[PDB]
């Protein structure tokens, strides 16, 4: 339509090892998140599909709080090897006003310090359709808070996905 812009929604580098922030973030979220993070996840069920695997849908329900109530991301790739996967939100309200059509790709990173942790989303506007910082900064936010629950929850847990 107007284009595609591309922004980095997390770059969070961490101690914990690359293989276990994937298996808690994208591999088992949906059981992990709801009870480690019930502030920001209400429930994570699955449209289609029963495991994370290529063709699933995972439904994500924010809590009442939250400025949206839900998403469904359909998980088009997993290469585990490299601690990726790229998924489509094929509905939903957590848009920013302006977007016709969103994809994110989660990656995981071995470092020396541990883990480099980069969530990118690639956002399809609508004609003329204005984005600013403002727009993506609470998203920001919310996962940086998410990713320091998880991160030390991941650390009190040390065989937890080793």
């Amino acid at each position: 339509s107007m284009g595609v812009f591309t922004c980095t929604l997390a770059d969070i580098t961490s101690p914990v090892a690359p293989a276990r922030l994937f298996q808690a973030f994208t591999i088992d979220n949906h059981n992990l998140m709801p009870k480690v993070v019930p502030q920001f996840v209400k429930s994570i069920d699955f449209v289609q599909g029963d495991s994370t695997a290529v063709g699933c849908v995972k439904q994500i329900n924010f809590p009442a709080d939250a400025p949206f109530t839900y998403v469904k991301n359909r998980v088009d790739e997993i290469d585990a090897s490299k601690y990726y996967l790229k998924y489509t939100c094929i509905e939903g309200d957590a848009f920013p006003d302006t977007v016709e059509y969103a994809v994110y790709e989660d990656t995981f990173e071995q470092t020396e310090t541990g883990s480099r942790c980069k969530m990118v989303a690639h956002y399809h506007l609508k004609g003329d359709s204005v984005m600013k910082e403002e727009d993506v900064a609470p998203a920001k936010e919310g996962i940086q808070k998410m990713f320091k629950a998880v991160e030390e929850h991941l650390i009190a847990n040390p065989q937890l996905y080793a």
